[PDB]
């Protein structure tokens, strides 16, 4: 793995200065007797993308008391808010690919759908469909916010697009 | 607005460069007696996202010929390649909201779907949603090829979250 301490310094730089900004040397001079080393910028961007997720991505997981409806609502409510909680969230989470820990889970999160009365093919566009949507809603949001040095709510706006997004799915349940 | 020649230059660096490598100074080293100037990096991305649309956007505008469903899925397909036609093509347009010229084009988009039985927050939210799932689309495509140095295709998978979403939208015409 590697250590938290670190992420957490990242993560506070990450706000600080975007991603453009980090690197490793900046992450150094933040912490300067544990060790750390990153192969490269991508990794820890891929690092900092899954930290965002462990800290915020709440239901994540299904559990008994969902419904299919409620459950990628919610997923997506979840996911949402992991990438708005730091600069850059979702530019940053681009191109990444769940992990091997995320694969446990993110297995998870299909043998319920299809529990629910998806096919296999119709389970995975419902899952990438609002990822695409939101990684999307949310670097509208979060660059239309860090460019404005040159109506009615970015939540409603997004609220209303995975709205429009479980009934299109409703109809192959 | 701002010569052509130049808008072609930078748009040419931006595929060797990226965003990130892209700068004015470096734009003036490729081109070296007509004058131009950007107030600043983001003006530059500015006049590039809309250049990707001029050169590449194609059924954009409506036509006779065209339903509700055939302009938003061609609409969507249009946008997409304008976007994939140059290195980060999506991330780029992030943030970015369509201009004078872009607006009177884009009050005929809407007066084409309330024409065809959306209503007014529908409307908006029918083209806000495409737009947010592509921008989505794309920028997870491009960035997970640009990140490589360190299953079925994404436009099967673009195409789908797209019908899709076209789907959800229908239970309101
Ligand atoms: C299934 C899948 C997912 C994601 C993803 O990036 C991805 C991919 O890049 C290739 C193949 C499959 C997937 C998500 O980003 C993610 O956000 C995610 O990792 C994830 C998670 N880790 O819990 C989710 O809950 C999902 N939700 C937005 C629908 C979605 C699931
Ligand atoms: C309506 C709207 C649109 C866009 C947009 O960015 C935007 C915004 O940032 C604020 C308020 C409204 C809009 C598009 O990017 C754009 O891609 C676009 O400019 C556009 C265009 N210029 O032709 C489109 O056709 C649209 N299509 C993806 C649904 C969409 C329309
Ligand atoms: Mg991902
Ligand atoms: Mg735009």
């Amino acid at each position: 793995l590697q250590p938290n301490t670190v992420i957490r310094a990242a993560l506070d730089l990450l706000n600080e200065v975007g991603v453009d900004g980090l690197t490793t040397r900046k992450l150094a001079e933040r912490l300067g007797a544990l060790y750390w080393h990153f192969r490269n910028k991508r990794a820890l961007l891929d690092a900092l993308a899954e930290a965002m997720l462990a800290e915020n991505h709440s239901t994540s997981v299904p559990r008994a008391d969902d419904d299919w409806r409620s459950f990628l609502t919610g997923n997506a409510r979840s996911f949402r808010q992991a990438l708005l909680a730091y600069r850059d969230g979702a530019r940053i989470h681009a191109g990444t690919r769940p992990g091997a820990p995320q694969m446990e889970t993110a297995d998870a999160q299909l043998r319920f759908l299809c529990e629910a009365g998806f096919s296999a093919g119709d389970a995975v566009n419902a899952l990438m469909t609002i990822s695409y949507f939101t990684v999307g809603a949310v670097l509208e949001e979060q660059a239309g916010d860090s460019e404005s040095g040159e109506e009615a709510g970015p939540d409603a706006a997004f609220e209303q697009g995975l709205a429009v997004i479980v009934d299109g799915l409703a109809k192959r349940r």
